[PDB]
C-alpha cells in the first residue's frame, strides 16, 4: 500500500514539485489507503535502471522520459524520432490523440502503465567550444546522449561522436573534455549546472520528448475500479499542475543562464538537420515496419 517513486530532479524543478503533489493527492484521494514516498535526484539510480524496476515490480512508480523507454517499447519510441513533433503543443495535440492509445498500450504490453503526460520541451544543443549553426558545426564533436540508439543515429548523421551515459555523470564529463557536449532542454541545461561548463546552447529543437507518470501494471490492476479512477485523476492533475510549473520554469531557467553569460543561438535553417535524418527514420522504419502508420498519423496531425 505504500508505494516508492523515482525521479531523476532536484529541488524545485516542475517534475520534482509536481510528483511530490502526485504524491499528496494520491494521499487524498484514496483517503490514506495508498501512499507514495518519492526519492528524487536520482539517488535510487539511472533511468534504464529505475524503468527495470518499475518493470520488475520492485518500484512503483517513475516519472519518466519516454527517450530511455523506446528502446523497451517499440511504440512509445516514435517520439523518440528527430523533428517528428513541430513544436510542444503539437505534441500534447498528438498525445491526447490516438498516437497516445497507440504508445501507452505498447508501454502497457511491456509492464508499465502511463498515467499522465509531463512536458520536458524541446531539446537542444549545448558546448563549451562554439555554436552550432549547421551540421558541419557537429562534424567531430563528441556529443552525450541519452541511452536509445535513435540518439546515437542522430549525432551520427551530423557527423559528431555519439557518447550515451547517464544522465548524473554528463557534468563531470564536459568539465573534463570526455565529452564536448550535450543536449536538453533550457530548465535541465541549467539545474545540472551543465551550463557552467557548456556555455554555448543552439536552439535546434531537435527533440521535443514527452515524459510521463508511470506504474507497475500488476501493482495498478490490483486496485479497485474507484481507486484506478483515483490513482488516475492524482496523476491528471499532478501533470496540469507540472505543465503550469514548466512553462514558468523555462523562461526563468533560460533567463538566468543567459544572465550568467551563456551565448544564445538561434538556427535559422534546420532544414539541413532534419534531411540529414532520414536514415535514421528510416532505420526505424525497417526495424519497425508495423508503424510506419503511427509516424504518418504524427507527422499529419495540425
Ligand atoms: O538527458 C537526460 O538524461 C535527461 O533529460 C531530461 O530532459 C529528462 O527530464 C530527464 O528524464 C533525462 O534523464
Ligand atoms: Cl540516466
Amino acid at each position: 500500500d505504500n508505494w516508492r517513486g523515482w525521479n531523476i530532479h532536484v529541488d524545485g524543478y516542475p517534475n520534482t514539485v509536481a510528483m511530490d503533489k502526485f504524491a499528496e493527492l494520491l494521499a487524498v484521494k484514496t483517503g490514506g489507503e495508498y501512499t507514495l514516498q518519492m526519492f528524487h535526484g536520482g539517488t535510487l539510480g539511472s533511468q534504464p535502471d529505475a524503468i527495470e524496476q518499475v518493470r520488475a515490480g520492485a518500484l512503483e512508480i517513475g516519472n519518466f522520459n519516454l527517450g530511455p523507454i523506446g528502446p523497451l517499447v517499440p511504440a512509445a519510441n516514435v517520439v523518440s524520432l528527430p523533428f517528428i513533433f513541430k513544436d510542444v503543443p503539437h505534441m500534447f495535440r498528438v498525445l491526447d490523440g490516438e498516437a497516445g492509445k497507440i504508445i501507452a498500450a505498447g508501454m502497457a504490453e511491456k509492464g508499465i502503465q502511463p498515467l499522465a503526460w509531463y512536458d520536458a520541451g524541446a531539446r537542444s544543443f549545448y558546448n563549451g567550444e562554439k555554436p552550432i549553426n549547421t551540421p558541419a558545426d557537429v562534424e567531430g564533436m563528441k556529443v552525450r546522449v541519452m541511452n536509445n540508439e535513435l540518439f546515437t543515429g542522430m549525432i551520427a548523421e551530423l557527423g559528431g561522436n555519439p557518447s550515451p551515459m547517464a544522465f548524473a555523470e554528463v557534468y563531470q564529463a564536459l568539465k573534463t573534455g570526455v565529452v564536448d557536449g550535450a543536449e536538453n532542454n533550457w530548465p535541465s541545461y541549467e539545474s545540472t549546472g551543465h551550463f557552467e561548463v557548456a556555455g554555448f546552447y543552439s536552439l535546434s529543437q531537435h527533440l521535443i520528448i514527452p515524459e510521463c507518470i508511470c506504474i507497475n501494471i500488476g501493482t495498478f490492476n490490483a486496485l479497485s475500479d474507484e481507486m484506478k479512477t483515483a490513482v488516475l485523476e492524482a496523476a491528471q492533475e499532478s501533470a496540469l499542475y507540472q505543465r503550469d510549473l514548466w512553462n514558468k520554469r523555462e523562461a526563468a531557467s533560460r533567463a538566468a543562464v543567459e544572465a550568467a553569460g551563456v551565448v544564445v543561438n538561434e538556427i535559422a535553417d534546420k532544414a539541413p538537420f532534419q534531411a540529414a535524418m532520414a536514415p535514421v527514420y528510416e532505420a526505424y522504419f525497417e526495424a519497425n515496419p508495423d508503424l510506419r502508420p503511427l509516424v504518418e498519423l504524427i507527422q499529419a496531425t495540425e
